């Protein structure tokens, strides 16, 4: 199963190709990360914005929000570290076959 | 881990250690974001040589792309596990502020 992508995929001259493709998934899931940095940023600066008390269900309200773009983020984090473990798996692959040719 | 644990989850610490994440945070991305723009300059320098390149200079070049990778997406492990550990802190007060979770 995704035998014929796999060994079109295999041919180095394909390589620099496929990479600039990954490259590009990634900047797409950076700007999303940045994103939800930029909405965890404003809610830091509401919840430091002042010493004074907060009754319990302000905190709660602010948190909930801290905590779910804390959640977003994860995830894409995932989607990162699993794309960076296959470009590294591919050009991993080729290094290998070079190393052996040398 | 228990001391630090405690720390950790002690209301008064919650600002503090949350503001200290996020320049964990900062710190990372600013650790990618370098990495990213040097595996962009070696793609760009692989995709415009590689029809004429030895096997020695493919693979100097592919070994380089593939550290930056590997560091990447430890990096990337890194900002998950702190972004995992930041949503598990603050779903300790908010399970203990929601009056329905406490």
């Amino acid at each position: 199963a995704g035998m014929y992508l796999e060994h079109y995929l295999d041919s180095i001259e394909n390589l620099p190709f496929e990479l600039q493709r990954n490259f590009q998934l990634m900047r797409d899931l950076d700007q999303r990360t940045e994103d939800l940095k930029a909405e965890i940023d404003k809610l830091a600066t509401e919840y430091m914005s002042s010493a004074r008390s907060l009754s319990s269900e302000e905190k709660l309200a602010l948190l909930k929000q801290i905590q779910e773009a804390y959640g977003k983020c994860k995830e894409f984090g995932d989607d990162k570290v699993q794309l960076a473990m296959q470009t590294y798996e591919m050009v991993d692959k080729h290094i290998r076959r070079l190393d052996t040719d040398l």
